[PDB]
């Protein structure tokens, strides 16, 4: 069970914007609805986010980021991007943009951006 | 830098904006983010006095960045602070109740009102003055 205008996939519910803010207000915005910028665990999970995003034409962020520019991409929860979803970027990403740096879901994978780039997002949180 | 879009108001830094409709609690906090803004989260007692009189003089109930959902009787703003204790002193006499479960803050009259968050009340954006 999830809220009006929230999808629900595999026991979590997920709010599409639809509305367009950088990558910070976009953290900031899912926990206003205590959520949280969508943490993707599973490959399931990115098939069916990026299906989404893709037919609705939407670049979105996602809760990935490298702020310092070191190349250590890192999810919102504090966990660390496992080789295992290197596979998800477009080709030639990620490719650092020369300041901070975020991930979004755009056509088949995703893409590097600068986070104060303005994009939609999708939040996350548990089903009730 | 005191520039706020058109029908939004003026206030130490910020812009406000009271909405002529009316959605629940949940469809208020995404429609303010739909206008680069968060459901007012107020921070100072002369911010609130600046919105008290707004909204007492619209004869209006409206929500407020407010809520008790996580832990009935413990006040968050959604900016993720708490509702200090020095400003409990905004809730109007014999509230907040819980009546019938009521999660949710709104100006009502000289103060504030917890009221069922699906309820339909006007809403109050906040965002900086460009
Ligand atoms: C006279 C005046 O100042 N008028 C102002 C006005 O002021 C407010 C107004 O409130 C009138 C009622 O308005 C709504 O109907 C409710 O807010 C109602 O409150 C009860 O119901 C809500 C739910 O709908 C509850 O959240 C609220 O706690 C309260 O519940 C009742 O609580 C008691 C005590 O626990 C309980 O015994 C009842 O069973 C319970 N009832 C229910 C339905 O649950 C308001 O009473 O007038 C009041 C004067 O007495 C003021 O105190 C209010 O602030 O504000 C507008 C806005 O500017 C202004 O235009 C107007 O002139
Ligand atoms: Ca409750
Ligand atoms: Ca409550
Ligand atoms: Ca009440």
């Amino acid at each position: 069970h999830c809220p009006k205008d929230w999808t629900f996939f595999q026991g979590n519910c997920y709010f599409m914007s639809n509305s367009q803010r950088n990558w910070h207000d976009s953290v900031t915005a899912c926990q206003e609805v205590r959520a949280q910028l969508v943490v993707i665990k599973t490959a399931e999970e990115q098939n069916f986010l990026q299906l989404q995003t893709s037919r609705s034409n939407r670049f979105s962020w996602m809760g990935l980021s490298d702020l310092n520019q070191e190349g250590t991409w890192q999810w919102v929860d504090g966990s660390p991007l496992s080789p295992s979803f290197q596979r998800y970027w477009n080709s030639g990403e990620p490719n650092n943009s020369g300041n901070e740096d975020c991930a979004e879901f755009s056509g088949s994978g995703w893409n590097d951006n600068r986070c104060d780039v303005d994009n939609y997002w999708i939040c996350k949180k548990p089903a009730a």
